[PDB]
């Protein structure tokens, strides 16, 4: 089924991180490795993030996260499906939060609540502004934050990131396109973290 195969990469694929070239060691400093350092085959565009698993806590419940800190200026594919919010109130130093539709009702918060949302001993309270809502799986666990705020969440150095986010051509040859050269001191790890079943499952339908 290309069917199958173009609904895992428009339907989920399409609204998360694809792909991420990140640092060996630590977080990444962009003036060591520049965005304009990163030339790799099968990748249309680049972007910094920081991004990881979090723990939320609202007044009501508890869950975890996946935050993508963005720099609010450029456009996210989720960026469309934003209800009734301006991504640039994503402002470093405010702290703010769009949730996913799913988990902000699961959390039962409204905006103007706030959130307590950790990273092992790393603990910050952020402001829900609104949400978004693709009517994708990302509405239950993804949340937009700004980078800046994120990388202090994580407690990088100022100016680091997680890395570079990349976009693919064909996001489903992630493993050919994982073993191509890399800057040094780079690493490349993907969606397969994440959603390894459904890459297990385009492999099955493949070989019938």
């Amino acid at each position: 089924m290309n069917g199958f195969e173009r609904e895992l990469q428009n339907n989920i694929l399409g609204l998360m991180p694809q792909a991420i070239l990140s640092s060996e060691h630590g977080s990444l400093n962009p003036q060591q490795l520049p965005e304009t350092a990163v030339k790799l085959d099968g990748v249309n565009r680049v972007a910094p993030i920081t991004t990881g698993d979090v723990v939320l806590q609202s007044a009501r419940s508890v869950a975890v996260g996946v935050m993508l800190g963005i720099d609010p200026a450029q456009k996210d594919p989720l960026t469309p499906y934003l209800v009734n919010v301006k991504q640039t109130d994503l402002e470093p130093g405010k702290y703010n939060v769009i949730l996913g539709e799913q988990l902000a009702s699961q959390l039962g918060v409204n905006r103007g609540d706030q959130i307590r949302v950790m990273v092992g001993a790393s603990q910050r309270l952020f402001n829900v502004i609104g949400t978004f809502a693709a009517n994708s799986e990302v509405d239950g666990y993804e949340m937009l934050v700004n980078i800046e705020d994120a990388s202090r969440l994580m407690r990088y150095p100022a100016g680091n990131i997680t890395g570079w986010r990349l976009w693919l051509d064909e996001p489903l040859k992630v493993d050919s396109l994982s073993q191509q050269k890399l800057p040094e001191g780079s690493k490349w790890q993907d969606w397969r973290d994440r959603k390894g079943e459904l890459f297990q499952a385009v492999r099955m339908e493949k070989n019938m």
